[PDB]
């Protein structure tokens, strides 16, 4: 009958992405800590508090879609990669979650984008689309 | 062992310690002979222990890595690192897959710093991340 911290986090991370992708705002808000802290390190942005974070998601323009590609859970921590279609762009997200008392306490979002590789390793690389992660 | 988790945690830790320490024989030894490295952002793939070792050894600059998060989950790991290279500060996120106590798959992401799109100024604070160090 006893669920480990890890399995609780796994279930919660799954629900976070399912309710987010479904724009199921009441259910999404209910899994966030009142003092949830969101960071986008790439842009040096932070959002604090469930109210502001919910608004940020609700006010977000365009028609986006995510599909979870990896989901790791380890104690209170999750790391999740997603394929994102953001408008016309194919993107990847890597999101770190921290869970406290069965609620999402921290969200740290990374949104890596395609880039041209630096020269010097042509002899070691094969150029081919990645197996799971979609930039095209 | 009921799960591979703690074995994966140690292996992921050693992968980064030896890589950062340029301890090449120890680093090579924890790679599968058939290790596959991917950089999905650049659509690059490197296959095999020899070529992957070579990629790491030939990489230029006085790079230094510090692990900021390390999650282990059965045979999988997710690790974030702060990389310093000259004046530049970059962040890596790496997914590892383990087969037979060796690193079998490595998937690197190097998300680049960018300027945020307008429209959320009233909801966001402009402040550097707690753990993740960009220039």
């Amino acid at each position: 009958n006893a669920m480990t911290d890890t399995e609780q986090t796994r279930a919660l991370a799954r629900k976070y992405f399912d309710t987010l992708n479904g724009r199921a705002w009441e259910e999404f808000a209910a899994l966030l800590a009142e003092d949830v802290r969101y960071e986008l390190p790439q842009t040096s942005e932070r959002i604090t508090g469930r109210a502001d974070y919910l608004r940020f998601n609700q006010e977000y323009p365009g028609d986006w879609q995510l599909t979870v590609t990896r989901l790791l859970a380890d104690g209170p921590s999750a790391a999740v990669s997603v394929n994102l279609t953001l408008g016309d762009e194919r993107l990847v997200g890597v999101v770190f979650l921290e869970v406290v008392d069965g609620l999402v306490s921290r969200v740290t979002d990374f949104w890596p984008e395609a880039y041209e590789p630096p020269p010097g390793r042509e002899h070691l690389v094969e150029r081919v689309p990645a197996e799971l992660d979609r930039f095209g």
